[PDB]
């Protein structure tokens, strides 16, 4: 009943030995793609979401006994590839000698001796941060080491790269690894589901998932949230902060309304949905509308709270998948090739599940929630006494920032990767806690005892090579130069 092209992806991966639940739902993949989905969504076919509840509106706690049913779980398939770096993300070292995985296994640590000793934490991880993973909590977090493959790992699944011009199979006789690929954190349910996970977690008990990036810090376990969602009753929870100038380029959330036909179970029916708009799904005529911060005021901070029970219920509803818009993104079998076969790579975003429930919600929440670690420059900020340590393990900013992070703005063909960072801040890392922003133009080095306040530039004239500031130096609202 399949297209042959469709037969070829199937025989594929039955053969390399894919789970089923993922083959489903590549599959329904593959047939979209097949009829020629766009992907689309015209401005027409969404409203804006004018108001939201507010984290710092809310005040109630959920009693231990929810944390008990709740499982974590952080996105850990990420290299710190576009840092020049090849191991997993959440290894690397964000404050004194601690890494991202170190503070959400802190966290939980110290959830579970003070408040549930059952939180669940799971970590989302690939091909490429298994290993890596395994051997760190081996040998830092050995309670977590000894259930590793039973409840914490979770491997994220890998599907075929197909062909543009035929939808089958790419091959690349050269490195056949490349003729597969992730298919996007959307696969995130499909992995839960597949696995057996999913229907285990919830024969256990476990009513709450929250979900969140590895790299994110901001991100961790607000007994709030899951008041309210016990309280209004919501199957899922979308995390969103207000967009600025700076994000309008990323997604937003938007309304829809939706007609379903129903037959044999339930009459028709006219629901209003929530959705998630990226830019590839924004046809250029709207492309203006799309960066309207002000009618699409809200974007995904991908901080979800999902009830798994519910969670499991609707996939089975949908013959055990999870039916999440595909993404279809263009690309060439070797990206280290433009002449290599063009192919699809089918993908899905997590956060398009808000779509897929009655009982969806977003809340708005504070930019503090949202502080992904994408560049060194972030990692500058992250380092310094910008940041301090809560009893319970968290990273935020020290009282004297006023909530307001330092801007650091570093200058890349030097920071851009841990390479040339690591330089910078070889002899120390600056005080910022007291800096507005700081900007780092070509080759320099932080002396050490160094402290910044308000503005401060530091460039190097035309590259004279290595521009090391003084010790003990403190820079304040100036252009240091040589």
């Amino acid at each position: 009943s399949l297209s042959a092209a469709a037969q070829a992806c199937v025989k594929k991966m039955r053969d390399a030995k894919v789970n089923e639940a993922c083959i489903r739902t590549f599959i329904a993949q593959h047939v979209m793609v097949s009829k020629g989905e766009t992907g689309s969504i015209p401005d027409s076919a969404i409203m804006p979401v004018d108001s939201l509840d507010a984290l710092d509106s809310l005040t109630i706690e959920c009693d231990n006994a929810v944390l008990q049913s709740t499982v974590v779980l952080k996105l850990n398939g990420g290299l710190g590839t576009g840092m020049g770096l090849c191991d997993a993300k959440t290894l690397l070292e964000v404050k004194d000698g601690k890494t991202f995985l170190d503070f959400t296994a802190l966290q939980v640590q110290y959830l579970r001796q003070h408040c549930s000793e059952h939180l669940r934490f799971m970590l989302m991880d690939s091909f490429n941060t298994s290993a890596s993973t395994k051997s760190f909590l081996k040998a830092r977090y050995p309670w977590l080491y000894q259930v590793f493959d039973s409840e914490v790992e979770l491997m994220q699944n890998q599907v075929p790269k197909i062909l543009q011009d035929t939808l089958e199979p790419a091959a690349w006789a050269e490195n056949p690894a490349y003729e597969w690929a992730p298919p996007g954190h959307g696969d995130i349910y499909t992995a839960l589901y597949g696995s057996g996970k999913l229907q285990e977690l919830v024969e256990q008990g476990y009513r709450y998932m929250f979900v969140s990036n590895g790299d994110n810090l901001g991100a961790t376990i607000d007994k709030r949230v899951l008041a309210y969602m016990e309280k209004e009753k919501i199957d899922f929870l979308m995390e969103v902060c207000r967009r600025t100038e700076s994000d309008k380029k990323g997604g937003h959330l938007a309304r829809q309304t939706v007609y379903v036909k129903g037959k044999d179970g339930q009459p028709d029916a006219e629901k209003r949905v929530l959705l998630l708009r990226e830019s590839a799904q924004c046809p250029k005529a709207d492309m203006e509308s799309f960066q309207d911060i002000n009618k699409y005021s809200f974007f995904n901070t991908n901080n979800l709270w999902i009830r798994l029970p519910v969670l499991l219920e609707t996939m089975q509803e949908h013959g055990g998948t999870l039916p999440l818009p595909v993404i279809r993104n263009e690309k060439t079998v070797d990206s280290s090739n433009s002449a290599s076969p063009k192919v699809y790579q089918l993908e899905t975003a997590m956060g398009a599940a808000i779509a897929m429930f009655e009982s969806a919600s977003a809340i708005v929440v504070p930019r503090s929630r949202f502080a992904p670690v994408k560049t060194c420059a972030d990692l500058l900020a992250l380092r310094s006494d910008a940041y301090v340590v809560t009893d319970d393990f968290r990273l935020v900013l020290d009282d004297r920032c006023h909530g307001h992070p330092p801007v650091v703005d570093l200058d890349s063909a030097h920071y851009k990767m841990m390479n040339g960072f690591e330089k910078l801040v070889q002899h120390g890392v600056p005080s910022l806690v007291e800096c507005k922003r700081v900007t780092v133009k070509g080759l320099v080095q932080f002396g050490a005892g160094n402290v910044l306040t308000g503005t401060v530039t530091i460039e190097n004239t035309d590259s004279a090579s290595a521009f090391v500031i003084p010790d003990g130096a403190k820079l304040n609202d100036t252009t240091a130069s040589p």
